[PDB]
Order: C-alpha cells, then sequence, then structure tokens
C-alpha cells in the first residue's frame, strides 16, 4: 500500500465529471503544437482516403504458427516496423487449457528470442501475453490466490525473455483485473533475478478512470526499480463488455468512461505524462487514429532516438496509416505490429473485439471511410470539442 | 392436478438434466433408415457441390434495409423466385421504458407496412414479422415474471391483433435460456385468447441446443390441440451458445441448460424435426438452418407428400440465399424458404451482428467448414446421428 496505490483505488469509480478537468488541462496543447498536429493529421488522412475482411478473420492473423509468422515478418522489418507476437488464447477454463497456453508462450519465446539474434528489446521482436490464459480461474478466483499461482509461471516466462533480451508485454484485460496484474508487475520489477533486463512491458487503458494514476505508479516503480518499463498506452478493447457488466451490477459510476471523446482526452493527457518520463519508461503509443498519432508526434518534440518511444498498431489494421509514418521519407518513427498467431479456433474471441472496434460508428477506422465525415471533423482536437 | 402438470414438470425436469441422460432418446428419435440416409447424402452432396460452382465482417450483407419501406422494396426479387420474408426491426434488451416504447412503435408501424405489402397473401405465402420480447419490457432479464408478464402481455396481444387484422405471421424469437419459461407462458395466454381466434399466424422459436427443446415442443403441440391454433414453430439450433456457456459458468452450475458438444445439438435438431413432422395437422414447422446436411436430412424425413403450408425452411438474410437457391423452385427441391430480414442501422445492429460473427467465425459451424480446406465433402455430408 502507498499514496500512489491509494490514488488508483480511489479513482476506480470516480464520477466521470470529476475525472475530466485534470485530464482536460493535461491534454491542452499550445497553439503551435495544435496547428502543427492539425497539419500532420490532415496530411495523413488525405493519404488514408487515397487508400482504402471476411468473417474468417484472415486479415487479422499473422500466421498459424510462430515459425510461419516469423518468416512473414522480414519484409516489414526492413521497412522500419517491429513485431510483438501474440499466441492467441485467453480466459482459460481448465488446468489443461492454461498449461497448453503456457507451453505455447514458452515455445514462442524460444523461437522469437532466437530470431531476435541479439537485436534487443527496441530493434527486435517481442511477445505479448494474457494473464487470463495462464490461470484456469483468472476472473473467478480470489485475486491473492490467483496472483500467487500465476507469479511463478510469469516469472519463468520473463526469465526466458531476459535470456534472449526480448520484450515481454502483459496485455490489459477486464477492469476488475487491473489491480492483480499491477501487483504482479511490481513483484517482477523488484525481482533481482530479472535485473539488467528492460523488456518487461505493461498495457494501460485510457478508457479507464484509473489510467493516469496507474501511470504515476508505474513511472515511479520504473524510477525506483531501475527497470525501464515498456508502457503500452491504449484506449481499450473491452468497452462494450465493461458497460454491460456495470449496468448489471447496478453501478451508477462505471470504471470506464461512457463518452468516446472522454477516452480521447484521457489518452492525450496520459501521453503527455508518458512523454515527460521517457528517461524511466519506454512509451508505446498504440493507436490507429491519425489525429491521436499526429498529436503525440508533435507533443514528443524534435529529439528522437530509437528506444525513446514507439508507436504500435494491430496487424491488418494499422499498415495503411503507418506506411505514412515509418521510414526516412515519412515521419521516421518506428511502429511495432501486434501480430496474432494461431488457428481459426483460438482466433474467435479476438475477432469479436475487432468487430466491435471496426464496426462502431465512433471508431476512427470506420469514420475514415464514412462519406458523411469530413476531414475537418477527423482532425478536430478532442479538448476543443469536449 | 395443475393444468398441464405432466407436460410442465417435464420441461422443468429437463432444464439442467445431465447431457448424457438427455441424449439416448434423441439419438433414437433422430435415427433414419439406411435408405433414407443414402438418399439424404446424395442430396447433401449435390447442394454442397452447387454451393461452390455458383459461388464481410462489417455485416452490411446482414441488413435488408434501414427502414421497413426500404426493406419491403428490396424483397420483390426474391419473392418473385418463391422466397418469403420475416422482417425484424432490430433492437433488443431495452434498458428503459422509453426504449421499450420506441421498439413497440417500431414493431407496430412495421406490421401496418408489412400487412399492406402482404395484400391478402396470408401467413404462408406472404411476409411476416419477428419480435423479441426483450425489446418490449425494460430489464426483461431482471424483473420478476409477474411484473414482466403483466406489462408485456397487453403489448404483445396488441401487436398480435394487428397481425391478425392483416393476416400475417408474427413470430416470437427465442433469446437467452432463462427467459424460455416466461415466453412460453405468454404464448399459451395468447393462444387461448378468444380475441385472436381464426388467425394462425402466431409463431414461436424453439432452440435445439437446449435440453428442454423436445419437452417444450410437446407442450406447444398439445397447446395447439387444445387452443385450436395451428402454431408456427421455428426450429433452430440457437444463437447464444457462447454467452450461455459463460453465464452457466458464472452461475456455478454443475450442468448447463444447453449442450456442450456441437453434434449433440445436431442430433437434438433432427429428433425434434421428426416430432414436428408428425404433427403438421396442428403446427406449421419452419426448419431454420444453413447446414445442407441438416436440410437434406429433413427434406427426406418429410417424405414425398408436400404442399405449401405443410412446412417450410428458413434462412438468415446474407447467409442462406446461395444454399436455398438450390432448394426453392420446381427444378430444385420444390420447397419454400422464408428469409429472416433485419431492418435498422448501426444504432440497433450490434447485438445481432456479434451473434453472426460468432456463428460465421466458429470452427464448428457448417458455414465455416464449407470454406475449410481440411474438411472433406464426405465429412460435410456425414450424418452426425451415426457418430453417436
Ligand atoms: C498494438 C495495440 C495493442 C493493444 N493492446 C490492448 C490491450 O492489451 N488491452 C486493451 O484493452 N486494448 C488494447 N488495444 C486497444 C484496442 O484494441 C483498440 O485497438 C483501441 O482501443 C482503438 O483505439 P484507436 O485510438 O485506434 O481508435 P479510436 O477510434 O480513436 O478509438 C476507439 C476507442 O474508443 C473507445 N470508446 C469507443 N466508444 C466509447 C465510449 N462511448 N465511451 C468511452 N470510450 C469509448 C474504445 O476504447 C475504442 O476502442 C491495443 C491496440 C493496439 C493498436
Ligand atoms: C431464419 C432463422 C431464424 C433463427 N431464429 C433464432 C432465434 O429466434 N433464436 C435463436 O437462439 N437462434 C435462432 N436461429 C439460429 C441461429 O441464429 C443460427 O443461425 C443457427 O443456430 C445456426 O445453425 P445451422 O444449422 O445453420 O448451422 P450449424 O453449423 O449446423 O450449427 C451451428 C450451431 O450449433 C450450435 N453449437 C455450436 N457449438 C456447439 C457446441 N460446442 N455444443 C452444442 N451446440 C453447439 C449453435 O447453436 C450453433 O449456432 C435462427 C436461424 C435462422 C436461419
Ligand atoms: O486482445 C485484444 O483485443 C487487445 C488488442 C491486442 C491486445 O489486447
Ligand atoms: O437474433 C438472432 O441472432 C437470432 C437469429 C434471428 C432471430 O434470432
Amino acid at each position: 500500500q502507498s499514496t500512489l496505490r491509494r490514488a488508483i483505488t480511489a479513482a476506480y469509480r470516480r464520477p466521470e465529471t470529476e475525472c475530466l478537468p485534470p485530464l482536460v488541462e493535461a491534454a491542452t496543447q499550445s497553439k503551435e503544437i495544435r496547428d502543427a498536429a492539425a497539419s500532420t493529421a490532415r496530411k495523413l488522412i488525405e493519404a488514408l482516403r487515397g487508400k482504402h475482411g471476411s468473417m474468417m478473420g484472415e486479415q487479422f492473423v499473422t500466421g498459424e504458427t510462430i515459425r510461419e509468422a516469423l518468416k512473414r515478418s522480414k519484409e516489414l522489418e526492413e521497412k522500419g516496423f517491429s513485431y510483438s507476437y501474440d499466441m492467441l488464447g485467453e480466459a482459460a477454463t481448465t488446468a489443461a487449457d492454461a498449461e497448453r497456453y503456457y507451453r505455447d508462450y514458452e515455445s514462442a519465446i524460444h523461437a522469437i528470442g532466437k530470431a531476435s539474434a541479439g537485436r534487443g528489446i527496441y530493434e527486435g521482436p517481442g511477445i505479448s501475453i494474457k494473464l487470463s490464459a495462464l490461470h484456469p480461474r483468472y476472473s473467478r478466483a480470489q485475486a491473492a490466490r490467483v496472483m500467487g499461482e500465476l507469479l511463478p509461471r510469469v516469472k519463468a516466462l520473463a526469465l526466458l525473455a531476459k535470456n534472449y533480451d526480448i520484450g515481454l508485454n502483459i496485455d490489459a484485460e477486464e477492469a476488475d483485473r487491473l489491480e492483480l496484474s499491477l501487483d504482479l508487475l511490481e513483484v517482477l520489477c523488484l525481482d533481482g533475478d530479472l535485473s539488467g533486463w528492460n523488456g518487461m512491458g505493461f498495457v494501460v487503458q485510457a478508457y479507464g478512470k484509473r489510467c493516469p494514476f496507474v501511470l504515476d505508479f508505474i513511472i515511479d516503480l520504473a524510477r525506483r526499480s531501475g527497470r525501464r518499463i515498456m508502457v503500452r498506452l491504449v484506449k481499450g478493447a473491452y468497452w462494450d463488455a465493461e458497460i454491460k457488466r456495470a449496468q448489471l451490477d447496478g453501478l451508477a459510476d462505471f470504471p470506464v468512461f461512457t463518452r468516446k471523446i472522454h477516452t480521447d482526452v484521457s489518452y492525450i493527457a496520459c501521453a503527455a505524462k508518458l512523454l515527460a518520463a521517457t528517461d524511466v519508461v519506454f512509451p508505446q503509443f498504440a493507436t490507429h487514429n491519425a489525429q491521436t498519432l499526429a498529436a503525440i508526434y508533435h507533443m514528443a518534440g524534435k529529439d528522437f532516438h530509437v528506444g525513446k518511444y514507439e508507436f504500435q498498431c494491430l496487424h491488418g489494421m494499422g499498415e495503411p496509416l503507418y506506411e505514412e509514418v515509418v521510414g526516412r521519407g515519412k515521419l521516421d518513427r518506428p511502429c511495432r505490429i501486434y501480430a496474432p498467431v494461431g488457428t481459426h479456433e483460438t482466433l474467435l474471441a479476438y475477432l469479436v473485439r475487432r468487430l466491435l472496434e471496426n464496426g462502431a460508428n465512433s471508431s476512427f477506422v470506420h469514420r475514415i471511410n464514412d462519406p458523411k465525415v469530413s476531414i475537418d471533423e477527423l482532425i478536430a482536437d478532442p479538448v476543443e470539442v469536449v
């Protein structure tokens, strides 16, 4: 327990109207930055609108096996992309399923680590894992017991990632498991067996009210532990399910925002916090929204080196945008592709979240193709609109 | 004894009966002769081979129109070929009274439009409507059945009266397993309501993935006999499987209200089809499926005697037309098919579209397996009843 942890717990269901003022202030940019970002966003969107899958989900899977996915990665790697591979799987319901997912992650780390061949955590590939894949009652058992049995499995995977010097990211799932996953991150960052490795990564969801306070805790943890934690800032993939759970629970105040523009303001405010902490954390700005991207690109300033920060996108969604970003002819910033690996069976749940993401009228990836939506609207600054 | 005590006790007893105890009577009822199985395999092979010689996640292909007027206009082409329609004004799980009132008015306006378009074609040849009870009562899943019944019954009765006045079909869609009992009690009250006399358009869905399915059918067939209504019965597998599994896990159940082996649902469907085909005097069976093997099995089970009004097939808009173009029509199988036609926009599409992705994306689904290079035609035409 700490002042930083208390701020997280107190924010869990803080009224939405009380959450917004500090985010609005932090997301407010100078006129020079706003004008530059609007110019960059317009250029990106005009390029996107010069560009343009089925329910088999083929668009979203990088390969059936890690061997297949690694072979298919060379073309984009020399263009300036990197990869984070995800062996598909989540919400294990039996011990056998959790054991199989563990074996999949373990085998992937060996293949990815060998393929990395000493490129390190920024220039080379990494892996993403879901804690719900590794424990058979992740959401239905007591958090203390879940973390206790989960810890040795995650530590063993992190030790392999350290052996090869690759990144290992913990994906963020449902809101009620944020606290458990954060306790696990803290144990790992204080574990001397992992010293000298900066590959531990952690996702924080800007649609969540606790997001800035989680970031304060992580930034402080990185600074005191000496681990340069990789922090993937996302909006969030489970919004519809969080709303349904909160409505059923009789909750007046939800753990997530209910207006999309509030999530957008939260993201920019949290990006400002991360960009002020690049000494101690490695921010990873995961977004397909060209306005969000352009804002961060200008907020980050003129100084850049590989390892300072990166962007990220999902395989099958982000390539049109990021082909306008990576490379010396564009913005010369790197992007890491989240690359699902698996069979069609393990793909299904991930596909549902992609459908909720692509099919929502509020999503950038839907609006970019909507004839009713103007470029002027797409480049709007969320602080100015809210 | 309480009215229908034996039939009602059989439904309740089946609710969470162990799967292994449910299956033996279904396997026997679903067993067909070698001669019929050979003929059905030949028909299924032809249908699948056609399904490839003649021929999106965002699901524009699943919605017939944004308004009922638009949907009705777009229906003329397939009606000309011999298809019929059941229109669904998209929307469900009303969270407020205002939402439930909005959906009620959507349905009411749709019945007037569909009824005008029907122009006296009647309940079999002409279009109908499908409704979801969760759209018409706020917190349908949460409120006690006493409060839900007392407010929902007058609304559904009013819609049924409008459908009677135009002589069109009005079908109650089946939703989550925990609302089966309420919906069935509502069906009974409507079927015994003299104000609806002379109209056979009331319809009801039964889900063959549910353990209660044959016992619900027994209750419905008996209800048809005592009410004098020829109840339209849509036999489906079911659309909420993934959600039912998750809910039963969170409910702490040792035995779930749905089957967990996919071929058990197939056996259940065929057994229930045999029961319906033996009761066509008092119910109108509507076999909703996109599975060519299921379709062929029922086509042969039904035998050589057919007339429009005996039974029909059904399919979802954007899924079933390629298969049923090999079914409807004299040179094909000469059997009718009704298309379930959603009407709405992105604001009301989400829940339905999720169920379509889970249906189309699942490795166990026929519509996925037909495009799977690892699945032989032999496997697609195999009778699942012989596996068990
Ligand atoms: C590489 C990568 C990794 C990711 N990892 C994770 C992860 O581990 N865990 C996770 O949960 N997400 C993760 N995400 C995010 C998620 O999968 C979506 O991709 C992301 O939220 C889309 O945001 P955007 O900026 O591209 O799009 P935008 O269109 O700008 O934003 C869409 C987002 O807004 C939010 N939203 C929509 N409607 C509302 C509303 N009414 N009220 C409040 N908020 C709303 C949702 O978060 C939605 O996804 C990841 C994304 C990427 C690109
Ligand atoms: C016109 C029409 C109307 C419909 N109306 C309704 C309705 O009101 N309510 C409703 O719930 N459904 C309804 N359905 C059914 C549902 O929407 C699907 O279309 C249907 O279940 C798919 O069955 P199939 O025979 O086409 O395909 P198949 O591929 O043969 O069967 C797939 C089905 O098997 C079941 N299943 C999958 N995995 C398992 C498993 N592991 N264990 C047990 N069972 C499993 C599911 O029911 C799944 O949909 C309707 C379908 C049609 C065509
Ligand atoms: O699984 C999901 O949908 C998100 C995107 C990638 C990681 O977590
Ligand atoms: O809504 C659904 O998904 C099913 C199919 C049509 C009616 O009920």
